[PDB]
């Protein structure tokens, strides 16, 4: 289940699909990207779509998936390529399984 969830999240991150986001994001999801803070599905989707529009390629690698009780923690790195320069970010994501896992927090870390 946790791996399926991570795979779906990676696929959603390619296109910023709103339908997928409705399934994967908690309605009150918090996304922290350095100084910028997003709240809710719509802002989380817009954040993803801005990335998709800006970079030549985005590679997402799921590094760690850990489950403790109903808590799913995923550490992933994102490689953003733009005009021969690549930026290497790392994110930590907390999702809660309630049968149905939903992302509560996504933070650049």
């Amino acid at each position: 289940s946790a791996r399926k969830f991570a795979d779906e999240f990676r696929e959603m991150m390619k296109t910023g699909d709103s339908t997928k986001a409705d399934e994967l994001f908690d309605p009150n999801v918090r996304v922290e990207v350095g100084d910028k803070r997003y709240h809710g599905r719509e802002q989380a989707v817009d954040w993803i779509r801005h990335l998709v529009d800006r970079y030549d390629h985005i590679e997402i690698r799921i590094d760690h998936i850990t489950v403790r009780g109903d808590r799913i923690s995923i550490v992933f790195t994102v490689h953003y390529e733009k005009n021969g320069e690549t930026t290497y970010d790392r994110y930590v994501m907390v999702a809660v399984d309630r049968g149905r896992a939903q992302i509560k927090m996504l933070r650049k870390g």
